[PDB]
RNA sequence: GCAUGGACGCGUCCAUGC
RNA sequence: GCAUGGACGCGUCCAUGC
């Protein structure tokens, strides 16, 4: 794969990395181990908004990009 | 793959997701998209670093663990 | 109270792009 | 000015151990 898919894939991928934990139910867990499950859930998803967002930032710019494919 | 295993897996589900972009060489580019990509860099090991010490506290706690295991 | 992990808010600084 | 990322400081919430 060239480089310029390799990192517009990165989201995706990381998508996939994630998507089963944050994907599993725990209707039944105690209180305080729901907020600690919640609180995964919460970091999970920051890490993902976060390259999601510097990937976003990479590919805008015309630097970047240029350099990625030629 | 119970509960457990589906937390246990996260950082190397994460470095899989990950390795291929960060196994990228850039240092024949530009000075300035040379720095974009150590940001990069410095942005993904930052993510799987969050994401390994979430787990890791985690897995320490007697009451989060003793739910995933089943007891 | 001490420590650890995460989330979030405020600010300082560094880099990059427009 | 705007945006992204990183480091640091301060503060708030949650959870755990002692």
């Amino acid at each position: 794969p060239s480089k310029l898919a390799l990192i517009q894939e990165l989201p995706d991928r990381i998508q996939t990395a994630v998507e089963a934990a944050m994907g599993m139910s725990y209707q039944d867990a105690p209180n305080n181990v729901r907020r600690d499950l919640d609180n995964l859930h919460a970091c999970l998803n920051k890490a993902k908004l976060t390259v999601s967002r510097m990937v976003t930032s990479l590919l805008e710019k015309p630097s970047v990009v240029a350099y990625l494919e030629g």
